[PDB]
């Protein structure tokens, strides 16, 4: 069987660090498994223009493998072209970038598969770090010591703690619940949910959570408003000017879900009047963030309130063995003929949901 | 009575933020409190050199200070201070009180400082120094302000801290809140090494196991936090011998005192990767010196420094708590009642 791994390159860092399965030169640390199995094994990171290694191999891959940190666009056009096509992995969770649309609409008989749950503790992790970063004022703290400073007064005029802070996550699906979960033992004043449905009434009472029915009322009592949810119709350009308006003066926001979620000048305006006291996250759009993304330069009055990082949370190298695992078990599975894929793990079987 | 209270300019950052207590332009917002109470009150961030301080020490009846900007309680100084009663930390941390020659005069003397006020500032401090040096935070955020993007830079030395083994030196009320932070993160255990144990029920509800000595606590650790006091057992425990015996690659944070560590040894330690990580907020000397070696040094990735100035002790939040605390202790000892918590007893006219 051919296999397209579609990864980007890690150069040097690869070298570094052996465990960063993610990248092209470590290629999942599935390339001695596959070729002692039979199989041809095509890994690149060109995946752009109609001349790219991707398209050359797509007409007869069996398999292509993915990742949301270097996504190929799986493409109905490519689709079409791939004659052979049977699985679409994805290395990770997040599947935006194949049409499953067109898969499933058409009735093509083609898998596709993510590694459901691996990414989960990884970004709910990096959603109460960023929480904390941005509410005890880290970032400036960090900066004067390495700056050679030493003003604690310019520090902590903007710095609290988190416990006794109302807390909003927008979505409880895995990610929010898995930040509430860690949440309760610092003690909030509350936590709180917007969802399109409810937690069940146990889920809630573990995590002391309260159901509120609408964003803009979940915002106006949230000191901290973090972004758990899915980006589509009722959540593209959800935090607006308008929305941000509603928010507690001096909120902090937190967004590992998806960037499009915000309207970024929006937010750099927030930040910058004070609407917002800080906003941080992984997640930018356009993804890779340009150069020029206001977010990056984007600060409150005191210089600070900016936690942003590149979009890396779900790719720590913890998460990177459970992505390579997962891939393999997915792999055996359709290998072998069993097709005993966790059930969690199928977007589509054989393009149906 | 005559207070006075020594604290630091603030400067501007008073100004801009009105419960930024702690510092002499806004008076731990008990100006008015006292003045209403007939009583008079010093304010002055001139505690070194005839400075203000000691012009009037001879007659306080009380000296609030700040373990942030410490007034050294000196034995010249309690010699001279007539009229002394109470002394006040507004906030944690007794250091610069030299409560044994206090105890030794026999002046009836009380000194008492917020207990509890601090803890849970602290602890969230060591836990988002935990997440931000094992999920790699600041070369992630540096890249960002520096216009770059370079996932695999900072992916290569990046970890979840679920699955990691925990180990706490001390588990008094900072390492305990911290233990308790940690738990729904799912770590692969909890421990701590302490000069007594959990009560029992307190040990479960975090999931800890007790490890009986130090080296055998640090072997099995990939995070270290250190708790502890300051004392013969912990000053300068963190040292290269010690550090030797710490997991390969461990991350290591100390918000206790800055003292517990070997400054260059920890330095070394990093530089050499048998740290991947070092942070907290304390250091020794403190206020840190520019070419103190905590500021520059890094692991082999220029990462691993999640150092801040000794401020997880001075959010809001905290000082609110040390304004009202410092009301409470005040207004004991003004009504003659001197219900003092029993926690927030240092010394109650002089005894321990």
């Amino acid at each position: 069987a051919k296999i397209v791994l579609v990864l980007y390159d890690a150069g040097k860092h690869a070298a570094d660090e052996e465990k960063l399965y993610g990248c092209t030169e470590n290629k999942l640390g599935i390339a001695n498994w596959l070729k002692d199995q039979g199989h041809e094994l095509i890994t690149t990171s060109d995946k752009e223009g109609g001349n790219s290694v991707l398209d050359q191999h797509i007409p007869d891959a069996d398999i292509i493998i993915t990742t949301p940190f270097h996504p190929a666009y799986i493409t109905k056009e490519r689709i079409d072209k791939a004659k052979k096509l049977k699985l679409v992995v994805v290395a990770g969770v997040g599947s935006d970038h194949i049409d499953l649309d067109y898969i499933n609409q058409t009735g093509k008989k083609i898998s596709v598969l993510e590694v459901t749950g691996s990414n989960v503790v990884s970004v709910a992790e990096h959603v109460v770090m960023t929480m904390l970063v941005l509410v005890r004022n880290f970032v400036p703290a960090h900066e004067q010591i390495i700056n050679h400073d030493w003003e604690v007064a310019a520090i902590a005029k903007d710095a609290y703690d988190i416990e006794g802070k109302t807390i909003a996550t927008i979505g409880a699906g895995r990610i929010g619940y898995r930040v509430l979960e860690r949440l309760v033992p610092f003690n909030p004043k509350e936590l709180l949910y917007y969802d399109y449905q409810a937690l069940p009434k146990d889920a809630e009472e573990k995590v002391g959570a309260r159901r509120v029915e609408n964003i803009e009322e979940l915002v106006a009592q949230a000191d901290i408003v973090t972004v758990n949810a899915p980006l589509h119709a009722g959540t593209k350009g959800l935090i607006n000017k308008e929305l941000l308006s509603k928010f507690k003066k001096g909120a902090w926001l937190v967004n590992t879900a998806r960037g499009a979620i915000c309207v970024a000048e929006d937010v750099a305006a927030a930040l910058e009047s004070g609407q917002l006291r800080g906003y941080g996250g992984d997640v930018w759009f356009p993804q890779p963030a340009p150069k020029d993304h206001p977010w990056r330069d984007m600060r409150n009055k005191y210089g600070a309130g900016n936690a942003m990082t590149p979009h890396y949370s779900g790719t720590t190298l913890d998460a990177q063995t459970r992505y390579a695992q997962g891939t393999v078990n997915i792999l055996e599975s359709f290998f072998t003929g069993k097709f005993d894929y966790r059930p969690q793990d199928i977007i589509l079987l054989n393009g149906e949901y």
